[PDB]
């Protein structure tokens, strides 16, 4: 499922004059892309029953971990989109399993219980850095990803639920790309050789992280506002959100000039060869100075903000970034004329 072939060879795109890009909407281009974001976004947000249904599967897999291994505290937790405020009815649903019983973490013992009590397309990986556990489930119609005890996955969605929260701008952009990416089929990190959801949201919060005026701010880096945890740690990152919220609202521009300037940025503004993008920082930082210029598929840098050690980009080749470049130009090209709807058509192979 290759999404960039090879034939696309590993030239970096050059950098364009600056003052031969184009920098601003027109007036009628600008009013027609808002309708048509607005329009969109209302399309893509969830509905009561699909939402209602991921939290039955939480409390359906929850009943049966505790009646097959009583006495172990097994909790069952939404993460990705199903928790950040991200998902539409079609999203794939991301549980994480929490328990002090380690001997959970052998996934195989979930797959043949979940196989056992009636759920379809039962898979796991074992060996997996994060092993998981896949499913269908036909009676709620989701797929679903789980795994056991990666506590880092439910806090890095909080922490994107919370950018979702501060600024009302984030949510309809944020969808809207997210849309353009599975449409154009670019992000498939595992068979595609393309960039997880994950780190394209990423790239949207770093993006708007630099504004002038900057939309959200740098959560990991606002220490006064960090708040303790459930579990009783202080939260690594900025989580009291009234005291957040409308931390953005001095940058007054529209969803439509948001998503032109993010094409922009990506197409043509941000240097890949030089830089990491890292909002756990909400500045540039090299790769040098990470020493990330010796990571195998380092053309794009994307520092995940919780470990500073792992490149979000990894799953792009050159070839592969070559091609997410060149889509980039052409959904830059494309919005800068209103055109979101060509933007947005199906890629097909
Ligand atoms: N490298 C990574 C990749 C993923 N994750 C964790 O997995 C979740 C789902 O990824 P995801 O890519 O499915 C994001 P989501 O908003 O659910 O997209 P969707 O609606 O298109 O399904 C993220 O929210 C992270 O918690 C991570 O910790 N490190
Ligand atoms: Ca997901």
């Amino acid at each position: 499922r290759r999404r960039m072939p090879y034939s696309l060879g590993t030239d970096k795109l050059e950098k364009v004059d600056p003052d031969k890009i184009k920098s601003k909407l027109s007036e009628d281009v600008e009013r027609k892309l808002e309708t048509d974001m607005r329009e969109l976004y209302d399309r893509l947000l969830p509905t009561e029953a699909i939402e209602v249904n991921r939290r039955e599967l939480v409390s359906k897999l929850e009943r049966l971990f505790n009646t097959e291994w009583p006495g172990h505290d097994i909790r069952v937790h939404l993460f990705g989109s199903s928790g950040n405020l991200l998902c539409s009815d079609d999203s794939d649903v991301d549980i994480c399993i929490t328990t002090p019983w380690r001997e959970l973490e052998s996934v195989c013992m979930i797959a043949e219980l979940l196989d056992r009590h009636g759920m379809e397309k039962v898979v796991c990986v074992s060996s997996a850095k994060v092993p998981i556990v896949k499913i269908w489930d036909p009676e709620l119609k989701l797929a679903c990803d789980m795994n056991v005890n990666n506590t880092l996955a439910l806090e890095n969605t909080r922490m994107v639920r919370t950018y979702v929260s501060i600024d009302d701008r984030v949510r309809p952009l944020a969808m809207i790309i997210k849309y353009w990416t599975r449409r154009r089929v670019v992000n498939d990190a595992a068979f595609g050789g393309t960039l997880s959801s994950y780190t394209w949201i990423c790239m949207i919060i770093a993006f708007l992280q630099l504004r002038d005026p900057p939309v959200l701010p740098a959560l990991h880096q606002q220490h006064d506002l960090k708040l303790v945890k459930q579990d009783g740690a202080l939260s690594d990152f900025a989580d009291d959100i009234p005291k957040l919220r409308g931390f953005g609202a001095k940058n007054k521009d529209s969803l439509a000039v948001l998503l032109f300037q993010f094409f922009r940025f990506y197409a043509h503004e941000f240097d890949y060869d030089k830089y990491t993008l890292s909002i756990r920082m909400g500045t540039l930082l090299t790769k040098a100075e990470k020493n990330w210029q010796y990571l195998v598929n380092n053309a794009l840098c994307v520092e995940e903000p919780f470990n500073d050690g792992r490149n979000l980009g990894n799953t792009a080749d050159e070839t592969s970034f070559r091609g997410l470049h060149m889509e980039l130009r052409r959904a830059f090209d494309l919005i800068a004329e209103g055109k979101l709807e060509e933007c947005c058509e199906q890629y097909v192979f």
